[PDB]
Order: C-alpha cells, then structure tokens, then sequence
C-alpha cells in the first residue's frame, strides 16, 4: 500500500540514536506526513509574529529538548502537541532523519511521523499563525523564486494563499520527496 510503502523507503534513511548523545543545545522537529485525496502531504506552522526567533516564517512542528523527553523522539511529539494539538496516539514515528548542525553549538534532529486521518489541527495562537499542506510532490517541481538563495511559493488551490518556504524547512521537505517518491511505477 502507499503508506506502507513510504514507511518502508523512511526507514532505509533512519539514523536512529547515532547522534543523539552528543553534548549540543538540542532541537527536534516532526516533519508530519498527512493522506488526503490519495496523495501524501507534508503540514507545516507558520511561527506567531509574536515569537523573537523567525516571527511569520515558515516551519516543521518541533522545539527544544527538555528535561521531561525520554528521547529526542519525544521533544517533536511534546512541541507538536503545544504548537497544534496533535497528540501522541495520531503519530506514528516512522525514523529519524540526518541531523541539521548549526551556529557551532546546536543539533535538530527531524523525525518522520505518519499522521493519523482523523487528526484536525487546534493552531495554538501563542505559537502559531497558521498551518497548512502542501502535497509532497509539489517538492519534485517546485517554484523557486531567488531573494541569493533559493525560495519555494506554494499556493494553496483552496483558497490561493501563498506561503514561502525556505531554508532548512524547504531543504527536509525536498529530502522526504525524494526518500518516498523517487524510482515509483505509474
Ligand atoms: C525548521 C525549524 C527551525 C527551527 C525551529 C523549529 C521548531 C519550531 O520552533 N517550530 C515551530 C514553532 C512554532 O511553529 N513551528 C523548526
């Protein structure tokens, strides 16, 4: 089946708890893969334009690691609950994905979550904008606007809202694309 099937290919790529005991200010983020209309979507947040880091952009739930996590796992499923609602039996946590270095001193670490269909998204406002889908494919042919760096618009059909997706969110989306949909008979 399709969602068998990405579950299989994910976890080819997991890396597991390789990574996770080294001593850096710890991250994680759920990159959530949503089914609807018989194609696989990843959700993402817009961040509150209240927050002092990246007010208004674009983003995968997560946060950082507190000293309640049992595991870096466990850090994306918490902020994820905080930021939308969604709660530990709507995920299954599919793998961990290669970390993301950055500023000398920090690790996040992205897992994949399958989200179960009946899952509605509960925006907290605090934290959170605004959450939308964009289906997976649209990250094997994306619109890349260059500001230089690269820059993907997604417009959402439904109501034809754009959002910018950039970074180190655009570069996980691309990498789960590939690891699910490369090499696919029509
Ligand atoms: C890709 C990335 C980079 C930095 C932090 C995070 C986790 C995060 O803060 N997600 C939030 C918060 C509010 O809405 N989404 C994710």
């Amino acid at each position: 089946s399709m969602l068998d099937d990405a579950k299989a290919r994910l976890r080819k790529y997991d890396i597991g708890g390789k990574y996770s005991h080294l001593p850096y200010n710890k991250y994680s983020v759920l990159l959530p893969l949503v089914a609807k209309e018989g194609k696989l979507h990843l959700l993402f947040t817009v961040r509150s334009e209240k927050l002092r880091r990246a007010p208004g952009e674009v983003c995968f739930p997560g946060g950082k690691r507190d000293p309640t996590d049992m595991d870096d796992a466990a850090t994306a499923l918490r902020e994820a609950q905080e930021e939308v609602g969604l709660r530990p039996h709507q995920v299954e946590v599919v793998c961990c994905l290669v970390p993301c270095l950055i500023d000398t001193d920090t690790l996040i670490t992205p897992f994949v979550g399958l989200i179960d269909h009946n899952f509605q998204a509960q925006p907290n406002p605090a934290e959170v904008k605004d959450v939308f889908l964009v289906p997976l494919a649209y990250f094997l042919h994306p619109q890349v606007h260059d500001q230089i760096n690269h820059i993907f618009e997604y417009t959402n059909p439904e109501d034809g809202v754009t959002y910018q997706i950039k970074g180190m969110t655009a570069n996980l989306a691309v990498l789960v694309a590939f690891i699910i949909l490369e090499k696919k008979p029509t």
